[PDB]
């Protein structure tokens, strides 16, 4: 198979980064290194920043806060219009840059970019809501009022899988609520961060906005842990599949968003529409090679379906065609690196030795095309039950098939997981599909009819319940998280309640 | 004269077999009512083991899953019997919070009606429980967000608000779908099994699930089993909880205390704010989450506001709780009495000057229990006595000059509950409510740190916890969000134009 | 047997004296109380006049300017007081309602109970009328939205639910900081009676000022005086009002009628479906607004549904609705039996077959009454008498094939009140309720065109009038809304950049 | 004086809207006029709609609404994006045209097009919201909700003095709500409405969208009745000092937004700083030579600096600079015509035949320099009394000074006059400020602490209680009078409940 060379990648990489406003000469060095999921291989050596760094970067913020925070919010969201129109302007170097680095196709990488030009619309719109509440109060001669105010410095933990999007989440609704912003990005993906960046400091000059309101620092674990610790960072947002951060946050008594990983599944009905059905498991069970906290990972079908559904994915995975992510014909990528494939591995032998049946895929493609890169075909494995391997999310394409009698079942199987991010159900009946939605159904944060696991669109909130951790981003009034609410009661009346009608005067 | 141990003991039991308490089932050797007014010991009492609370979250969880179904107006209709009920009894429930938390008869009553207050608002909140429908960019889909019940809600209560802290957290738990445990102080469990017993007449007479509440009475070893239950998915504490549940997934609402001020400026009504402040810091003998702390005065001002403050603490009349006359009942216990003592004693060490009060009144009267006279302290600074929080009355006066400063000090300590500001300037009262200004989860203008009502978000900031109860859409807390899209189009349309065909 | 006048008079005369009513003050001889169930006149009653309306708007206007300044939880504790004082004459009242409005007593006291929910609605409402605190573009400003109360309110119901459109609309407008001046249907000024005594015994049990709430009797000239008051800023109308009250710049709530469908579907429940139609049809004596008029029906199921329906018509128990074992009580009076039958035979003529029904029951048991069994009548085409609501139970079936006409046949009519859909297809199900689907103010999936409850906004698109009732933000148009912009910066910022300086 | 000539006004007219799109050719005619109050002449003459176009105009609008109600909200907000970013590029040709044809001053001419552009932000945010509710419902096995869906064709009439930025409030929201757009613009005015047609028919033609969204009628008052009695027409939008069209489209069972006017008031405590209250008075009694409905018209102050307040009024008004509103110069340009200076001198005259005497202004200004043309002095008359001609609003700078003592007097003496639209009080006193916005204070939809009474925000409702009409437009959530509001109950329970328990199967 044909697949890029690491040079010629390389060459690809400082072109979008030079076009977004990056100065290489500043952020090259050789205490980490930027790679490609493409050919596994390092691309070039970058500059790190100590734990002390980010104490500077955390206190610097905090300065751009306190000039951010009385800053009039429409006057902020001007800043975040600004932004949005150099990602539309810059949409396919910054896709350039995901597909290297995080091995997206081509479509799934302008998709991402897309989400971020979304939510800054979106957040230009917040800048003028950000809704408290006016209400009656018992007391005569005083009024009552609910207000939200700016927070303080956010802490934004991100993945390798989606390097800019759930930062543009997190960011485009903290900097139109008054916060400022220290981005930790992947280990695996800094070259993203950088060109994003360096597009919203460009913004930030345009709009003589403070210097601070956004910084990336680029680092290992050591340096993710300084930020989280920090007693300057009232809320960190952590996503991505980060489990300690809850409480070690908690203990400090700040605040956090998490959503950290799932398990997600859909079942299929009788009634269920099998064209659109596979379609749909196919896009939410092999996109992005099945690296998105919200893959299909688990369907559950009527057993009088259940023969054919397998047949027809069996068919689908097998004509998947599998290649370099800057192709237009390839729909999967690689793999992230040498672990993520050996624990897919794993997880497929682990599962036929709990019973299961492998009816196609699995397998790593050209090997020798790429020997330091990892492209494997979405595995397809029948179960005779939802046993250990089933239960545990392995950060791969591996789509488990369970059969199903009585829909009560079906929702007991999705529920019983540790994780709880999003559940589809794939249905022609009007019952069945208010049934799998209502409190007694499935118990995800995401619950979609005919639509699988995956996708998300930015007016809804995001995120998930149980191991998922209960964090909502994006939409809806999740901006909620990243202010803080007062309540105010106003006297007018001159006088006060006297306390067993005592007057002290 | 202060109210014998003998008569309170009477009127303690009346009060519980009126509200339906079986004294028989309920006494025993493990644990001891108490009653702050003398300091003696009332009667033994059974208590639970950690085995008993998770036979009592199972319980609980069973009930669930019959609750989560019922139609939420339905489960309103339970909330609203539970209101009558309490009316009916509010007398009998308001003694035993005057004899276990030793509040005068005036503010236990207010709390009795709190617990009324919040069962009719909670019936309103169970036709609502908002969520939202909104448009999708996707062609034939539709897009909404829903509100589920949660699960089994654990509520761990104080002794200085004992019932209405639980009813809060009840009244909407119940509406919102979810069942309660319930462990109250250990300081005051007889408030909480009349609470119970009646709540337990209205499940009765609704035919509801047993299961729905449940009060476990113990040491810290019962807590704790509760805080740490898999099956637990939402600890409310308020008066190690969060990271503890963090740690098993878990969400917490905490309000953990206040160390709350007012700013009184040049053009303040001097009369409204000596009142308002003396009941402030002196009611409840200091012992409210929201209780007045710290007095940050202008220094113009400041020599006769300390005056006129003087001269009320000295005459602010103590006594027994149960007499009508009485405006400052006792502390607690004896430790809340030392902890008070060596407060002032640091404050004095730390250059303070103890203008009025401090002082225990009629020891020999009632030699178990401790009557203070509540403590005026002028301070140089906001030293290290003054920024952390003792749970008694101490009043700690600072000056300032600039109303930024005064905000500043507001603003420098580790607790956020509640803030005022006394003053006449129309633009001194925005700028204090401004977003630079005090960070406190209440902030109000020409009332007290106490001001707060039912249909208020109720809560703070900082080491204060984070958490909301009580009004507003604090019930969000109590349910899980849910994003549903629904197709109806026959069509796969992926989002952001995103294409997997080949 | 029916109901003897003699006994009927008594049982209304029992109920008014223990709703408080005085007899010897309401007693007259300008009108007449009656009933349908016998046609008989049941004593005579005094008149206002239009000079006596004014005198009532007045009188409504002082206690506003009162009850205005009192806060919102004050007037909702006077909601709470009246909804315990309903409950208590729940039975009393019902016995009213079927009296005047021939409704079975089921329905009676449902109505009644629709009262006492909405107060407890209300009550929770009293903590909310939400406005908005939101940025500012200007800095040192502040930006909120207030709501306020409104003013005197106009109530005009209809014979049909003769207590619970006037609770809806008393119970929000009083928490709302409103006063009420309540014109019932000339045909059941009892109920409205019994109604305002109620009212004003829990007005002097809270203090409250005495004119909140005053029903004036009388014919049509009241109700224009009424209508025409430059004093009374809201009308709501339900059951010329329009640009009457536009043209004084007045607010209004209009809920005039519907002519509801539902649609059959090929995969429709025909148990669940011939179940919800015949009550929502039969009903009432089909006397809702919400009533159901209309069935459209898959071509393929059209005769097994027609056959069905035809069978439940003819086994309807009509009869004295005092009986439980009745469905379907009497028609109002003369001219609503005349115009149902006026309309069957334009239906035939039209070319339609009747089914089942249309018949005149026991006329010998009670000449002056009209029990008549609902008409079920099979239409070719939506002709002109299906298209214009008839009051009266009349149920026409018009067949169809694909969804979206089905869909066009629910929205060519003029009015615009409820619909429905019966199937078990999870795209036609929502294909109804789309944008692009049925154009009602209420559209409900596998139930009848009465599926409403409190907690929804009720009312209706087109010539139903717009307005909205009851549930949800409802209450907002019965306060005015205040845009207020605060500046504490001392100096002017002028939006949009705009500079007066010279 | 130094005035623009006509040919020179009717050169930049041509320019400005060629660059906006305007084909010359195609709209210039010999059936009515269009003109400028700089110098009060005719400037060339235009095609007119016949009311036979008005319906023809209606029911191509419906045939657009039929795609448009299902195109989705989030496509819907992306045009009003694209056509906000046509206005930002053509602010200062679309304020020339509104400086042309309303004599506003080019700093008030570019904050008008300013608030089209603020709007369009705005809707493009609501375009992902559009709130309606989820709730709990009585019945078990039932789920209910409030949706929202579009409404229809959108008749909007707008006034000369704001000529884009009332039919921006109207159009951009409508058309994220799935609405379309006919609009009838002052016959005095008809040139703005071109040329923001013309960049809206762009952003049409870009985004691929229906071709009849939104469509100007260039008319009389036939040509308006017309629009305004049409059944395909569910709202109408009336804005300007109208006051038939609230019952006659009652009549037809449709449904208004209606801001007749104001006449609106001041109170000046005697805590007020002056300096803040004078320079906030001036721009709100002169801006716009004092043709907003949200003016100030009338001043309330405090008996103890009552003189003070009026020689410093007296100083401010001889010191404004009048003349050619296209000078940087110029604060105060031209009143619309002829007619309005007449009204202008009535209502002085009669005021002092009412007792009250005239401090300064209301002449006209260099009458030779541009005999067409109306330039005045803003006039302020000191008044013993609020009579007839207070409480009656003239279209033009007259600023009627009323004193008062307690403050209760000064919220009669403002809630007195038949109007409400806005309101304001300057002090420094936290209870005098609470009590003007209580519920028993100023009466008005508009109600301000040390602001005046114009030059509102598009984040707040905007209109006005009483004559005012009661309509609401612009932001927080008056978008909802544009859709209609629906109650669903959905049964998923497969049953019923039975009529005196007969179960009729
Ligand atoms: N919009 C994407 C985001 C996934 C986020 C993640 O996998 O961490 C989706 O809903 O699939
Ligand atoms: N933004 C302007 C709009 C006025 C509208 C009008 O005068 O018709 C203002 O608030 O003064």
């Amino acid at each position: 198979a044909a697949i890029s060379g690491t040079d010629e990648i390389r060459a690809r990489a400082e072109q979008a980064l030079t076009r977004c406003g990056v100065d290489l000469t500043a952020v090259k060095g050789d205490a980490l290194t930027a790679r490609t999921p493409l050919t596994g291989a390092d691309l070039f050596g970058l500059r790190a920043q100590t734990p002390e760094d980010v104490d500077r970067a955390v206190e610097a913020a905090h300065t751009a806060f306190l000039t951010w925070r009385t800053t009039p919010a429409p006057v902020r969201g001007a800043l975040v219009k600004r932004f949005g129109e150099l990602l539309t302007e810059h949409k396919q170097d910054l896709a350039d840059l995901v597909t290297i680095e995080a091995g997206k196709i081509r479509s799934e990488a302008l998709g991402e970019v897309q989400e971020m030009i979304d939510i800054c619309d979106f957040a230009v719109g917040l800048s003028r809501q950000l809704y408290g509440r006016t209400m009656p109060t018992e007391r005569p001669g005083h009024r009552l009022m609910e207000t939200w105010h700016p927070l303080g410095v956010v802490g934004v933990i991100s993945a390798f899988n989606f390097p800019v999007a759930v930062w543009a989440w997190n960011a485009a609704v903290a900097l139109v609520c008054g916060d400022t912003v220290v981005w930790k990005p992947s280990e695996l993906t800094p070259l993203t961060a950088l060109a994003c960046a360096a597009l919203l400091d460009l913004a930030i000059a345009d709009a003589g906005a403070p210097k601070g309101l956004n910084q990336v620092v680029v680092g290992a674990a050591d340096v993710g842990e300084r930020l989280v610790d920090s007693p300057r960072v009232p809320l960190v947002s952590a996503t991505g599949s980060g489990r300690a951060v809850g409480p070690r946050v908690a203990a400090r008594f700040g605040r956090t968003i998490l959503e950290l990983g799932g398990n997600n599944a859909a079942v299929v009905t009788p009634s269920a529409d099998l064209d659109l059905t596979v379609n749909a498991a196919v896009f939410a069970a092999a996109g992005t090679a099945g690296q998105r906290c919200t893959t299909l990972r688990r369907l559950i079908v009527h057993e009088d379906i259940a023969d054919t559904v397998v047949e027809r994915l069996t068919a689908a995975f097998e004509r998947l065609p599998i290649g370099d992510p800057f192709q237009d014909t390839t729909l999967v990528g690689p793999l992230v690196n040498e672990a993520a494939f050996g624990r897919m591995r794993e997880a497929v032998e682990r599962a036929t030795a709990e019973g299961g049946t492998l009816c196609a895929g699995g397998e790593r493609q050209f090997p020798d095309a790429a020997p330091g890169a990892y492209y494997v075909r979405p595995a397809l494995v029948r179960m005779p039950a939802q046993t250990a391997v089933v239960r545990e999310e392995t950060f791969a394409p591996i789509l488990y098939v369970l059969t199903y009698r009585d829909l009560d079942e079906a929702i007991r199987l999705n529920n019983e997981v540790p994780q709880g991010l999003s559940a589809g159900i794939f249905t022609a009946d009007q019952s069945e599909a208010e049934r799998f939605l209502a409190p007694d159904g499935a118990d995800c944060g995401i619950a979609n009819v005919n639509i699988g696991t995956s996708g998300a669109e930015i007016g809804g909130a995001f995120g998930g319940e149980k191991e998922t951790g209960g964090g909502r981003e994006s939409g809806s009034d999740a901006w909620r998280a990243y202010m803080r609410r007062a309540t105010n009661t106003v006297n007018y009346s001159g006088r006060v309640t006297l306390a067993q009608g005592v007057d002290f005067s």
